[PDB]
């Protein structure tokens, strides 16, 4: 599988030995993740352009997906 919580091998929020959150933070990298923390759900992890469901950052998500 793949547990690379982050993509940077120098990030303090993740770990290179296991490519995953090293500290007790809540994320290694994303658009809705404070310095080692999960933003608050109901947040905007992106901005669609016409009609659909925005990428409301979840209370357990740090990056942002994409529907359109």
């Amino acid at each position: 599988g793949k547990e690379c919580d982050c993509s940077s091998p120098e990030n303090p929020c993740c770990d290179a030995a296991t490519c995953k959150l090293r500290p007790g933070a809540q994320c290694g990298e994303g658009l809705c993740c404070e310095q080692c923390k999960f933003s608050r759900a109901g947040k905007i992890c992106r901005i669609a352009r016409g009609d659909w469901n925005d990428d409301r950052c979840t209370g357990q998500s740090a990056d942002c997906p994409r529907y359109h």
